[PDB]
């Protein structure tokens, strides 16, 4: 499910001051770092050289031009000399794409026994950054800030990192979720605001009877039924019954009917996220399953039981992950073993193979859940590591991103009767106090799960978005927690 | 140096009626015998005034209502000996203007096991009675600085004896006088402001003068006190060969005498402490002001280039919170980024302060081509080493906000032959990244004033008694805990 | 005479797919039609521009995109032909940075009994297509205005077309410049300002400079263009007898004359739209500039006197919003008490605005000890007399408010013969006593924007455009009333 070609504006600020000589030179030292770092493979996407620009209608020129411009994903600011800083206001109103002020300088050292009064004059990044900080705070703009020389490879891993964040809110910003059927009924969390997080995110989120699903279901080619099967025995292990002409092969097929009529709906209305409900399965043979853990594996946004909030976090963190180690999730059950407490994830069905650290095996098994015919499903475990589980909840007022820090731990024991795929995990700093923490932030049951995502991205997100994020780790204090969602809502109250 | 007129501080004792006349008269021994053992000290740069003990609401009120009135009150010490019922200092606290420090302390130090009884309760209560005073305090929202420990301790002396030097620059701040010779920097922002509002919160006041006025000071200045004023360059600093003896190098040195002595004499005329230039109005002088600002600054004169009158006025603050020493005007040039020997190269184009000079400063003469106008004269020299303070004070458009930096001054290790301007060397706390990247989240300008002498806890007493929010960078800071705290603080500060 | 860029309005018709290709078709007719008429009227000082009917996001997007970028574009008029599901409106309403007025009208006028139905009832129906818009505008918090009727009622394209001059007026203020040479008058308070906020808030630009750059493009100006200068003071005003032939008084107007050239070329070196002076800095100077001023105002510049470039701005974008009819910076300078008759003279030290003149001016030469300069020359009138507003622009430290009085100027009954400045009498609404009082209870300045021309309405759709309080004083206001609006406003505006 690729990405639209995306790039990153380089903007260099000046003035006319020092005269045209030295603006010559700051052209000079823009272009060379712009095209050093394009020739560094660390950066998912490339810089873009932008004219310096040293006047208000120059500046205020390059942040409509970002603004109109479909491929820029994100603005790069650097004052290479001092740049006074009400040049800036006119295009700072304007802009409206993801801001990043770099405050670097071309040469590393100081020329000791060379620098003089031009020199001074030239490499002011020092003094032009921080007059530019002032009316980033002045106006109180949504920015990261990025401080180092441009060739230390910790600031390149800044860079990097947040490419993959702006690209990630471009996609949130243009992203179409469509609904299968309502909310689970009596459901709380997943319910909330969508023209609210229209406005906030950008996300369009729209609903449809789940009688246009099973029509896309029906014009499926049987020809190209039987060529998806044919990929399953590629990549999977098929339970031996499914393995020949039979009705458990049957239920398999009805699986990829299914993953075909998803894939034509959603590619017909350039959806990139979509939900379910098991409610509402009139025409269906069964509970999508293995088909929404494929579409999920392509890349697609999924939330169970209507949940449109967790299909759009899921969608928004594929992007920022590159695919990799990430799936929709739910904490199912406890481990309470002192010295050894954790967590087991699953859905119903709808864990998606990438975060799978063994073969995945095709099984059907009966589900009384929905009252529809036993699923076809993927069924492993998944891997161990180091990852977030991240819950985006509307408050009513406002929306609140909550990230929990984690371990995934391999299993030490078979699952031989658990008909769905799962996960363990170790909360950080610990189950007993990330479950507390995590519940007095109201965070909900559905959560996005990645083993690629770090924090530092879905804070920087949230600070593109506008919203609260918190974050439950092997730092947290509960008492402290507490603290900070209070002094939080009194901040985010009326933004 | 520009002396202060004598202050004083007023030591104010709260007792009741409750316990008899002959109680009170005890209050009032120990009081005395605390103000003249402390005056004997020489930890406290200013003297402490007894007044009576107070034990009714008219006899608070009084001596509140005379401390207003009296020029020589720098603040007001208040200590409950006993219980002394708040509702008594209601009125005074209303009434009073002077910045006040609660001291909780206790005649004796240790209790008398042996004989104490209910005599002894009755008169050494502070225990209670600064509580039930601590309370009104808190329930008035009143401004105030705490300080607890015994009277003859040194460390609650030294404390006291620090706040003294505080109180006493919150006094010449009430009645600064700034004088402008031309408007702001085009474009600039952070030296923009409101100075209505500047007068109102700080009392500073801020006027402008077209540079005219100072170019007919220095017309009238006597050609004799000229020549006097060389024979001190003569004497204070090593003159470059060339201006040693006469000819057109002597003649750019006598120039910023004559500037000086222009200067000084407008600024006496009119009481001012401070004053800006601004290298974009020197219609009618010779040079921009050099040599000569790096003097007056010397002498106590707070400055700020380029029309900047926030940090003019921080200038001449923390001079005299520092007695003059080791205090300039300040500006973030160039970094060095040799990893594990960060720091940051700080001056600017003329105007460093000499008493943060590690050697002996030389006049030397060079080509400034900013301002278009003659080869200014200037002190140039390495700053000392050690620990120190950088502080702005930025205007956030509905409140100021006091920005302070702890550094490492340090020593150079090559030398700079080119470069033709004073300057200082330092490594921020907690470091060069992290520092910078607070700093631009602050909106902390780049100009500032670099004080050896000034410290934190003096900064934020000053903000308590100017009501502005005091944000620091320091050895413990945390960029994210900061970033949070900017949030917190601007919902508290807000109106 | 400092004249306007071209400028637009577009109008922006929204509806959906809902109904058919062919329903669309007659959406697209309609509004060509409204805007080719619209474009017949002459009531509109600017022209509309069709837009192509959107019905997408991505459609409204787009438009609402390309008015950002597009200078000419001073407003974009949008009205709901069918019903146009809001969510649509978001993408493009959170990118609109051009002022918005929310048309809502209908093709027909009446509804046809005979043959009304469905069909009709699909494409006709504004009636709810503009309320769900309505919605999603309120839920967004927009500025907008909102203009209801049929689009051929004149009492609807009397709205339409002040708004466009208020909406000119605003892209004027985002891109104006101010001049100012040398300081504010020290130790005043209200010309005082935060100019970081200002450029913020409305976009002006406003920075200093030293009055010898203004003496320096003085001392550049042709003496030939002087005379030329000197022989059409002639034309336009009495000229005093003394300074008709050669001698001190006409050298006096002579010099006023280059000072205006100077002022003129400074200006337009650096599109300056407005400017202000101060007589505390005037070195290099042999006069304080007064009939030249009184002149550049009379081109519409803004000004302001003592260094207040607040009064300079809202000069200026007056003057916009007036077509440079009758406008004038002002202030209040004396009263006159008698019962049943109170009013207020207005004047400056030497600089009122010729446009408000009721007689021919004359040019003076009167001594000025204010400022320590020489003789200057100024152009001496009595104002007009009729409707006015007269309006102040104040900064409260965290928030612009802007403060307008509705005044009835008056023929003064007598001369004033040892008067040696322009001037104009004007009896406040609802009266002096009333009218004053509110005024300082919301700290009103004394320096202010006098208008024959500029209405109420638009001030206050100016300050929407702004995000800014307006507070107007006049026949209806109850100073208690309004003393109440002051508190309840304050508590709307903080942290806005
Ligand atoms: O551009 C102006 C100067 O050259 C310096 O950058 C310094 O003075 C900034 O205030
Ligand atoms: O004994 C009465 C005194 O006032 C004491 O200080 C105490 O009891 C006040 O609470
Ligand atoms: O567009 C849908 C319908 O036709 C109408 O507009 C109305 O029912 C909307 O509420
Ligand atoms: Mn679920
Ligand atoms: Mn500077
Ligand atoms: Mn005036």
């Amino acid at each position: 499910l690729s990405l639209r070609p995306y790039e990153f504006w380089f903007v260099t600020g000046s003035q006319h001051l020092y005269g045209e000589e030295a603006l010559k030179q700051v052209e000079e030292h823009s272009r060379i770092m712009v095209n050093e770092w394009n020739r560094d493979s660390v950066f998912p996407f490339p810089f873009v050289f932008k004219s310096v620009v040293t006047t208000p209608e120059e500046i205020r020129r390059v942040c409509l031009e970002a603004n109109a411009s479909e491929q820029c994903a994100g603005v790069v600011t650097w004052m290479h000399t001092f740049s006074p800083a009400k040049m800036w206001i006119g295009g700072l109103l304007e802009l409206r794409k993801p801001l990043l002020h770099l405050h670097t300088q071309f040469n590393r050292d100081i020329p000791w026994d060379s620098i003089d009064m031009d020199f001074m004059n030239l490499n002011q990044s020092a003094h032009g950054d921080r007059e530019y900080g002032f009316i980033g705070a002045r106006m109180g703009v949504a920015r990261k800030v990025v401080v180092g020389h441009w060739e230390d490879p910790e600031v390149r891993e800044r860079l990097a990192k947040w490419m993959r964040t702006a690209v990630a809110f471009a996609e949130s910003r243009n992203l179409k979720v469509a609904r299968f059927g309502d909310n689970m009924r009596e459901v709380a969390v997943t319910e909330g605001d969508k023209v609210g997080a229209q406005i906030q995110f950008g996300w369009s989120v729209n609903g449809y009877g789940i009688g246009d699903l099973v029509q896309y279901i029906r014009d499926v080619s049987e020809q190209k039924v039987n060529e998806l099967l044919d990929e399953y025995e590629e990549l999977y292990d098929i339970v031996p019954a499914g393995r020949q002409e039979g009705p458990v092969r049957e239920s398999i097929r009805e699986q990829a009917r299914i993953e075909l009529g998803l894939k034509a709906f959603l590619q017909d209305g350039n959806f990139t996220a979509f939900t379910t409900t098991f409610e509402d399965l009139h025409g269906m043979k069964q509970l999508p399953g293995l088909a929404v853990q494929r579409l999920m594996a392509e890349g697609y946004g999924f939330g169970g039981e209507g949940d449109w909030k967790t299909a759009a976090l899921v969608r928004l963190m594929k992007v920022m992950a590159d695919g990799k180690g990430t799936s929709f999730m739910e904490d199912y059950t406890y481990h309470f073993e002192p010295g050894n407490e954790l967590i087991l994830g699953a859905h119903m069905l709808e864990v998606c193979p990438t975060i799978a650290a063994t073969r995945p095996r095709v099984e059907v098994h009966p589900l009384s859940i929905g009252g529809k015919e036993d699923p076809a499903r993927l069924v492993f475990d998944g891997g161990e590591g180091a990852a977030v589980n991240a819950s985006l909840i509307d408050l009513g007022h406002r929306f609140r991103l909550i990230v929990n820090e984690v371990d995934a731990v391999k299993p030490e024991h078979d699952m031989p009767k658990l008909p769905v795929a799962r996960i363990l995990w170790k909360p950080r700093p610990s189950l007993r106090d990330s479950a507390e923490a995590w519940i007095l932030a109201g965070g909900a049951h559905h959560t996005c799960f990645s083993f690629a995502v770090t924090t530092e991205q879905l804070q920087d997100f949230a600070e593109m978005a506008g919203i609260e994020c918190v974050v439950i780790n092997e730092h947290t204090s509960v008492s402290s927690f507490k603290n900070e969602l209070k002094w939080n809502e009194v901040f985010w109250r009326g933004r």
